[PDB]
């Protein structure tokens, strides 16, 4: 009834679990853990700052906010202001969180099993593995720099600059952004939500097929909408992957076949990419190909697509159906599906044929060249 309380002790691992799971009470549990004011004591955060930035770290700042704005899976964000006035956000890891992951995961699963809340061991290792990748804040900083360079001059999106002097293996600092995360934007008007989600799906297509450099686990909590500028700050860099153009090219042939309602080509190309073995049980394979074709439905229609009902987690969870499998077996579906799910959670509606034809057209222009 109040597993929430004991889960708040491992709220980081529970959050990561909920982002993978997307019984009904368990969602309410996770939603309450997420919405909990329970945060890691300041004293533990100070140890990371001292270890990483030196005992004099506070001298670099005029202000350090002791209550975090929000907690991540392995750290929390504290707002602050540098000497001179430059406002920043400082994402700070829990001390030795890397060595606490296995215990935190075991604790989370124990609480969920003993409470009879969870009716797969290999997926638990996926949880451990994903939390460990999140610990690499040096890499995350490098991905933020590269995305900022790729999106230079965009009229809608921006990436806050990294503050190198406040970055370390366990601390990532950016300039402050003015706005709020998209998990608080459900109450915005339909036109605004449509415009946000349109731009997000276009960027998804550019990340996959143009940049070959992409965030593969989209989370609406990591996009910030600035209502005044009418812009979105991108802070979602945790699972960023670069792929060879030959790999995303095969993926665009899948989406092309799904848009064209060519179920057999979707299946053949899926086998070629090693997403399917070719001898899966047909019932599961069919449900998986059904979810792909839902993606094609959107990209095949000049009429507005109703993400709120047509691409809900119910209709698209088979994009990735239940030793863990290689990440390259599902990262692109997780990206496409995750982007559709953001459109669905914000109840967006807009036509998608134009944006896919532009992406596919660029693909064809290069193919002839
Ligand atoms: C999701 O990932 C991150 C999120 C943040 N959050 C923020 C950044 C910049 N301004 C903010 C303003 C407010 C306000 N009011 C709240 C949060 C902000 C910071 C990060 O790094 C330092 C992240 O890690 C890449
Ligand atoms: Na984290
Ligand atoms: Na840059």
């Amino acid at each position: 009834e109040r597993i929430v309380r004991t889960l708040c002790k491992v709220r980081g691992a529970a959050l990561k679990l909920g982002q993978m799971l997307s019984n009904p009470h368990l969602a309410k549990i996770f939603e309450r853990v997420r919405q909990s004011a329970d945060f890691m004591p300041l004293k533990q955060m100070m140890k990371t700052l001292n270890n990483d930035l030196g005992p004099n770290w506070r001298d670099k700042l005029e202000y350090f906010e002791e209550r975090p704005f929000a907690a991540a899976s392995i750290g929390q964000v504290h707002l602050a202001r540098m000497k001179g006035g430059r406002e920043v956000a400082m994402k700070i890891q829990y001390p030795g969180v890397a060595q606490s992951i296995n215990s935190d995961v075991n604790n989370l699963m124990a609480v969920l099993n003993m409470s009879n809340m969870l009716p797969p061991e290999h997926l638990i290792d996926v949880l451990r593995r994903e939390l460990a990748l999140e610990c690499d804040y040096q890499r995350e900083a490098a991905c933020a720099r590269k995305f900022r360079d790729l999106l230079k001059g965009h009229p809608f999106f921006y990436v806050p600059e990294i503050v190198d002097e406040l970055c370390s293996p366990h601390v990532l600092t950016t300039e402050l952004v003015s706005g709020f995360p998209l998990d608080q934007a459900e109450g915005l008007s339909q036109e605004i939500r449509n415009e946000i989600c349109y731009n997000i799906l276009v960027l998804c297509l550019r990340e996959l097929f143009e940049f070959h450099f992409m965030q593969t686990d989209p989370n609406w909590s990591n996009f910030f909408y600035d209502p005044q500028q009418h812009k979105v700050a991108l802070l979602d860099f945790g699972a960023t992957r670069e792929y060879d153009r030959s790999f995303t090219d095969l993926y665009i042939q899948i989406i092309r076949a799904a848009a064209d309602r060519d179920r057999e080509t979707v299946r053949a190309k899926s086998i070629e990419m090693k997403f399917l073995t070719g001898y899966e049980v047909k019932v599961m394979e069919d449900a998986h190909l059904d979810a792909i074709l839902i993606l094609g439905e959107a990209f095949a229609s000049d009429e507005p697509f109703d993400f709120g009902t047509q691409s809900t987690t119910e209709k698209i969870h088979n994009l990735i159906p239940v030793v863990p499998p290689p990440e390259e077996t599902y990262s692109l579906h997780r990206k496409m599906g995750g982007s559709f799910l953001i459109c669905s959670k914000l109840k967006a509606r807009f036509p998608c044929k134009a944006m896919f034809e532009e992406a596919y057209s660029n693909y064809c222009k290069r193919q002839a060249q």
